[PDB]
């Protein structure tokens, strides 16, 4: 899967349908994987650099693959 | 969903029915989403600014949408 | 539910029946709510002030309501 | 010295003259005590509730007394 | 249940059968309680003093009771 | 020097004369040692148990000796 | 099970099939144990030294045993 | 003083002349204020959003004013 | 300088003469280096393993060399 | 100044002459800058990746320039 955006987490959002949205770089993306909710908030809280990989690389696109550095 | 309150978490409360209450700004609101319990306590512990979005924007009103900054 | 004790968590204990015991102020109380186990240890670790509300306000009494400040 | 404001630290600012500004509640106040710079940032980072005591309780007023809870 | 060992967590280990091993003092003990896995790692990470209570107080013995201080 | 109070830090206060006040157990004590200011706030933030040793064991009394556990 | 690699976690990755990949030393390894996802991210965040034990000690190999120091 | 850049700290650098460099947004700026060295590293470590204010808003420019949010 | 003790910090103590005492393993040792006071408390708070090197390897002996792992 | 080593901090050491030694990658290097002592321990504690720049790129060599990521 190709890299979409790399950077620090600007903000995260819990959605009404239980999905989770994250804003990294200039993209707002969402994921339906429940395990990723606490992992991404932890990366936000500790200033980690994350790389999100997805073919739906556009605002509102979904993802499941993330690299935490 | 419209913004209701934005601010730091003043306190949180675990309820007898397993719901979770949060006090942000001048509103006390609750949520029945289990995943949000640890996320909101983490935001409280790290001084994050949260925005709660809900149509029931009054004391005792419920919510499911939160932005963590 | 009336306030029972307010203070910092002195210690916590995982029990053989999977319940969790907490010592706050001069009372040792237990809870059978699984979600509260990590929330109370987090409050212990970060020096939070907690208020436990219960009608069984005596050593060995149970509770489910807690306010985290 | 009378209480001026109580609340969580909204933001802090390092000034050109080496003083430190803090925004708590609806007041922006500054202090010239060097030691308080790291203590206030730590309170900001850990979501502590602080009470600033000063007779110059107005925007731009200075202070030296702070209670950390 | 009698005290077995008291001290800081030296190391922890995730086992192939999903049990968790902990080394406290001069004993290596394991537990099959899933909830204790994150609680013990948190105690390890924050330098907490733990007391493990078990009748199988020998290397390889199991436990379920732990006091976190 | 005899033990005065043992417990968790309830609150700390920076004073106008640059001394630091701490409330542990039922005593409010102060210290004029600059180094202790960040050490005591760190103990407050991490829920450490501290023992303050002083012959002036009364409200307003001073101290310089502290054990961090 | 023999030791494969010992060192600090260089990065972690959540995969599309819900497995988790970790880079320690010169090896990229994955695990299908859900519990290990938050434990390994916590070790990454706190600079812990980990030892991964596996017979598939090569890039892409899987593991279930980890020692956290 | 006008805002120059707002964002998360991408990296920091200790220089041979004892000044400190920070990369925020698309600018690499330095400061000669010793107190700011630990404050900026703490903001980096906790993922804070900072605004640097300076008239020398270009790579290599210096600053002394920072807002920590 | 030969190794004296290796282990986790059991407790630390600020002394009346401004020296700092640490208990590691079965030895209580002190140091007069001011910089080491916050470094050792940080190692205590984060459960680090420290090795103290000193020729005065006995209770009450002094040291200046410490390895933090 | 050319890069010497990049990696996570393996261990740090306080020396008898008040200098500070750090082991990154395959090199043990020291610095005489007092400010860097707490900054490097913080990077060790939070698993940061550091790049040390120095012309004395060999065991025992000194440095003053470090990039914290
Ligand atoms: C676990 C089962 N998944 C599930 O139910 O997902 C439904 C939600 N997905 C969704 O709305 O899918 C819409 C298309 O977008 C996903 C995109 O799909 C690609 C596909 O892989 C390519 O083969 C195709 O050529 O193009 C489409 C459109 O771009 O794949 C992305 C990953 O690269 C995202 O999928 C991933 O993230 C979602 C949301 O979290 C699910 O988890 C997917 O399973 C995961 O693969 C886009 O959503
Ligand atoms: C999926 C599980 N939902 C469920 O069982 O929720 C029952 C709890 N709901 C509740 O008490 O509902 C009372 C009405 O309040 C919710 C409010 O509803 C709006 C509605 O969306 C509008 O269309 C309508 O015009 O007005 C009503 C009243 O204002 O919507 C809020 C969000 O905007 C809250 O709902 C949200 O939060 C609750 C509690 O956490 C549930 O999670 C809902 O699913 C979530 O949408 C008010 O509770
Ligand atoms: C929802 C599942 N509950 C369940 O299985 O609870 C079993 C463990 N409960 C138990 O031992 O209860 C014994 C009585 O003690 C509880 C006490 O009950 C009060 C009651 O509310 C009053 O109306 C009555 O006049 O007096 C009794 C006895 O004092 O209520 C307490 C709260 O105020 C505690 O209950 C709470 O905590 C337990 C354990 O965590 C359960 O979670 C309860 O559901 C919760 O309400 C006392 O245990
Ligand atoms: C360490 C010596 N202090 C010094 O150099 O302070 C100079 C900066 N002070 C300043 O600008 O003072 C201007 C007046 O404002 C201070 C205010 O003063 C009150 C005074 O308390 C009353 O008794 C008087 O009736 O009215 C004046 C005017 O309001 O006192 C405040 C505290 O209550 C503030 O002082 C405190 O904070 C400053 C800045 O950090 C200094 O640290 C002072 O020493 C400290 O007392 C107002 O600044
Ligand atoms: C949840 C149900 N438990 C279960 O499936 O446990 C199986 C794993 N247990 C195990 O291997 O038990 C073997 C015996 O060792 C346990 C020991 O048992 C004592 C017993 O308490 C005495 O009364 C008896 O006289 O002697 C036996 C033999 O020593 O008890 C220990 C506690 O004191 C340990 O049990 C505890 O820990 C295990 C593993 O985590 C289980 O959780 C047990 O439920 C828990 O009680 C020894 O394992
Ligand atoms: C090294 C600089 N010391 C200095 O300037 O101290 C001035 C502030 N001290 C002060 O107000 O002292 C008043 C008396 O109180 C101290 C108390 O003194 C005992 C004394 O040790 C006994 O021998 C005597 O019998 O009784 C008196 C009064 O009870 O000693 C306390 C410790 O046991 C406190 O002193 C300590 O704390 C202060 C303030 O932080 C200084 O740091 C002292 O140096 C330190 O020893 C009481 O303040
Ligand atoms: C929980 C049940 N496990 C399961 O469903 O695992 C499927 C994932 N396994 C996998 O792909 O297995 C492929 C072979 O690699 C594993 C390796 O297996 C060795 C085996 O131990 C030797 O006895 C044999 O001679 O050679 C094979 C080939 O290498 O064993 C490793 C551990 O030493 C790894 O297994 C472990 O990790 C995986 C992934 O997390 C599973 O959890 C296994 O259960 C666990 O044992 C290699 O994956
Ligand atoms: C504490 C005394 N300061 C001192 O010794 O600083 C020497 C380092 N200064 C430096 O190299 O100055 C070069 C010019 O750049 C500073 C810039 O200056 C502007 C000035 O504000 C305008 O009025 C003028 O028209 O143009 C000049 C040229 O740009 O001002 C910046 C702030 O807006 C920076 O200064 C600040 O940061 C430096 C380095 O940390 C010092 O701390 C300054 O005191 C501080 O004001 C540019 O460095
Ligand atoms: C630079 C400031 N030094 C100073 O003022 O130190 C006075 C405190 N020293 C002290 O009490 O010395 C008592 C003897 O104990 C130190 C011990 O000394 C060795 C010596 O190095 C050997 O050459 C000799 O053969 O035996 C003596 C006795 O064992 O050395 C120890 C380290 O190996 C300790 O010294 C270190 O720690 C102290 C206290 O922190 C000072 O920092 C010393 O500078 C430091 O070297 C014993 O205290
Ligand atoms: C602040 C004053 N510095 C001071 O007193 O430093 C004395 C300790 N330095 C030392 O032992 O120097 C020995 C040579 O090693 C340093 C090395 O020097 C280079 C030099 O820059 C080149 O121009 C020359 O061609 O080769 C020599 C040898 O390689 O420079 C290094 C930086 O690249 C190190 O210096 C840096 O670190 C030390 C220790 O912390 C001091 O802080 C230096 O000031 C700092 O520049 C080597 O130590």
């Amino acid at each position: 899967t190709p890299d979409c955006v790399t950077g620090k987490v600007e903000y995260t959002k819990y959605n009404d349908d239980d999905t989770f949205t994250v804003k990294v770089g200039d993209k707002e993306l969402f994921t339906n994987r429940w395990n990723l909710q606490s992992l991404l908030l932890s990366a936000q809280i500790t200033g980690m650099t994350v790389t999100i990989k997805t073919n739906a690389c556009h605002n509102g696109g979904g993802f499941s693959e993330v690299i935490f550095r």
